[PDB]
């Protein structure tokens, strides 16, 4: 259709719809292209790395950067590009990249009983939070000479995330 | 498009079109959502299980339960969500679930020479039929407290299946 | 949408858009069906084989055989059916099949730094070129009794490929 | 060598050596055979299931049943049959099987920072504990007619587990 | 230990021990090396192929070619190099290779209920037998210039296979 | 046996024996333990990374650090822990780690026709060399607080590597 304009979901902002672009464990950086109306390969990560969780965007949201709000989902099994999943929001990852400031939503697959226990950011084990941060700090390292860069600023809890979700939802309506 | 309304196929009812929702070997229960027009994750199975064959529905059919007729396909290699495959009908799996009675079609990938020998239900090895039944009898066991349940009634041959296919085809035209 | 009519790309003919039908390493021969508007399974290869690279077609091109121009991509990680990737053209594989003459484009994922060194056909290692040829010469061997056949004629360099790309692009406009 | 007689480890009983027999996610039930001195396939699970964690035994221990003490490990990535890993003991799974009473040790890979947070049984999410229990209650269901059976009695904490580890260690020395 | 001298098994010749060298689905041609006492990589198949079933040898047997008797096993899930599995003998594959005449045993994993129905060669579906034959006729095709070759002579039933098993068992005792 | 004392091979130093410890694509850092005589898990890498090639050691060699000479192999398909493979030496990776100076051998699977073209370090594509270096510079980043560190010094050609191989071979004899 036009995945970027799917409804954000009825349980929003606590539980939102997310379009998965990159499965967890993948080094193939895919993206949904509204113009082509299909998933395109943006690039293959240059280092021996993979996304630490499933990556996608929240449909019908607009970040301050003009794109929908992005997020990383903790899943039991990696998802596939282009599928829609209800995600429970538990936190934010703040970072500064080439382009500017940025905040990514941290969520868990809402319909997986194995994760019912992750309700706030303090619930994501720190071994996992360190893996995520280290990913974002090195994954664009081989693309420096291409002017890409990233710095991780810090983490925020479920209350802060919901406020950002709400604001990107409003902004999209505008 | 709208996968639920694709043509059932020219060789129907003997050979029908099927939209695959869940690959064999997957614990990610996906479903096609006509309203969203995309594959959505309905849920992750709570137990350490996986679909014993590829699961999907027959487009342009309507079961007595108001949904298209569902079915399980025996394949050499697991398929992917959202692909269309011609399936040869060889039997029925009768079951009673929370909601009510139900019959699933048992089929084989029509264009795979390794399976040309499976022509009727008596051709599906019983080690395989037991695996299928045991799947449907335990997979919703951890979702009891959520009011889900299932009981397997029995198996039917290719003649019975064709009659149900024909009837759900008619009913869809209505 | 209609993947066959997506734009061929701005960097064409040197760098073109390709719709992936079969991932590298797959024995599931998928194809995009414009009529159904979905990926369908054409068949499962009968032998214990898999595509030596990702297979798909160039959108908005028309070969002399009336279909878009087909091609094989060298990738670091197998792609998925239905995704669009920018491919750098480095050569041609000429062959004669049941139906007739045929030329397939040989390309590399354009946005993968691990492959930046493959710029012409002479850059594809010959151990790899032999694997490709042997694939096309035996993969339809079990489908002879079904009147399918193939013979590999030879390889052509990036200059020849570009000329064919350009010609199938023109022809599509017609 | 003789994996059953490897040292239990210096940090025992808190951290013990474990010989992995079945990787997590596997349906191939392997076992180490001291007599043959190799990993043998005991059987393929009859249902569409897989071990919910890596399964193996503690070397140089003897349970009341005459075999070494068995255990299930929570890992980030499945292990391989025959490798030795240091496992941190956090709990016990009590069960009754055909043969008799039984207690399995629940542990986590000791050298994986992503799991440093699992220190006692109350730390294993209950969605995970339910998956484990349901596995042991249904996995031998298709082997009933072969006189196999299992009932899960309950869970015990790290203090109880250590006591059993210590006792099977002593008993082995005997 | 010395896998080549493990016991052939108590249920021999009907059910024999087999040391798996190459998992089904693998292109890595491993072999057990008695001299090194370890699994070594003999070579990577040059074509885009994989073993159609798990390959290994029967311990304590000696073929007319001076090596133990080789065989191909039909399994539900690929096995791993160096594991021992009880295999039920159902047939023979006769072939002529560079070196000479040769007969491979065709078997099924004995302890997998999904295969209990394969009791003689006539039970291996012909789509499967064609895949096996085509494998052996093309897999050494890229190694011709290295003087390797193979021709498949025909298939034999469980009675013929047992006779060969018995004879290679006797011969080993010698 | 004792993998550390296997023969280095007859074609040494040009082609050497290597015991694989970590498959390419793995995050499970295994090691052969002579004392236990088995493969043990040393640790799970803390970041979302994997070895860029298969890692192991050359048997019957002794580096200046008292351990056998280590190396990274370029393979078509990842290998398994504990298998022996003949590796063709094409270069050296010099680095400084916590402990001290270090040089790793860079090799290719000798019996894989797809790699026959990699004969010297200048033949390893630079997209690949950058991936390797970036791996070694970040993989121990989350283990800093554990006093681990690494710096990559540079690369050396096949002539330099052979000299180091020869020297570690001599030293082992001592």
């Amino acid at each position: 259709a036009n995945l970027k304009s799917l409804p954000v979901g009825d349980k929003a902002p606590e539980v939102v719809h997310m379009v998965i672009e990159v499965p967890r464990g993948s080094g193939n950086k895919y993206e949904y292209d509204p113009d082509l109306g299909a998933i395109k390969l943006d690039r293959v990560l240059p280092g021996a790395q993979f996304y630490p969780g499933d990556y996608g965007f929240i449909p019908s949201t607009l970040a301050e950067d003009g794109d929908p709000l992005d997020g990383l989902v903790l899943s039991t099994y990696p998802l596939l590009p282009g599928v829609v999943v209800e995600v429970r929001v538990v936190g934010l990852l703040l970072m500064e990249d080439e382009k500017g400031g940025d905040a990514k939503v941290i969520g868990v697959v809402a319909e997986d009983q194995r994760l019912d226990h992750i309700q706030d950011i303090g619930d994501v084990p720190e071994g996992v939070k360190q893996e995520i941060q280290h990913f974002f700090e090195t994954y664009k390292a081989l693309e420096a000479k291409k002017g890409k860069w990233v710095k991780v600023t810090g983490w925020r809890d479920r209350k802060a995330a919901l406020e950002e979700v709400r604001a990107c939802i409003a902004r999209y309506k505008g």
